């Protein structure tokens, strides 16, 4: 059926999911899976919300990314409302409408990141490695743990990205044959739903 997961809202706020969860036979749970449907997004009156982790994910696994006053409009008109009309305009990051989630519901049979290696290298912060591993791989991408365990074929093409206020490397490049990003490459990309260009967030590569 339904399973839903919530994200940036208080305890009341959450009490009223919660309440629209229970009238409508909903699950609502805690961590986000391929089993949950729906992620529920706090947003300004004009469906722009931050970028969790759920928001990606959500987005990532192409589900309904939709904002909180699905919930209390709901419960104002008592009944479950479409989720097509309230659904998450962007976020205050990546521009206020880029209309992220839509793209993503709509192009599950090609995915943005199908044909791609991926390697999420070295220490991670405030999204730790798995997640976006499970992030990437849910947008088609196939992960690698290892640089030296890129499939060197004419057929993929490999990204290394890093998120670089944590090593507290541009010798990456010395390492291995592939374009080194910054983690905002990903974000972006799963934000957006379309494939990003390198160049804007390519790591300098020492020879
Ligand atoms: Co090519």
């Amino acid at each position: 059926r339904m399973s839903m997961v919530v994200s940036g809202l208080t305890p009341e706020e959450f009490m009223l999911v919660y309440k629209f969860a229970r009238k409508h036979h909903i699950t609502l749970t805690n961590l986000i899976t391929e089993e949950t449907t729906h992620v529920v997004m706090k947003t300004d009156a004009e469906f722009v919300c931050e970028r969790t982790l759920k928001y990606f994910l959500g987005i990532a696994g192409g589900k309904w990314v939709v904002s909180y006053f699905w919930v209390t409009q709901s419960i104002k008109e008592r009944k479950m409302l479409n989720e097509h009309d309230f659904e998450v305009r962007g976020d205050v990051v990546n521009g206020r409408n880029h209309q992220g989630p839509k793209r993503a519901r709509e192009s599950q049979d090609r995915k943005i990141f199908r044909g791609l290696e991926i390697c999420c290298y070295g220490p991670f912060t405030n999204m730790p490695t798995d997640q976006l591993e499970w992030m990437v791989q849910l947008c088609g991408a196939s992960v690698v743990k290892e640089l030296s365990s890129f499939t060197l074929g004419t057929g993929v093409h490999p990204i290394v990205f890093v998120q670089p206020d944590a090593w507290t490397f541009h010798a990456i490049g010395q390492m291995c044959e592939a374009p080194v990003v910054t983690r905002e490459w990903v974000l972006d990309s799963v934000a957006l739903y379309q494939c990003q260009e390198l160049d804007t967030y390519l790591i300098p590569q020492i020879p």
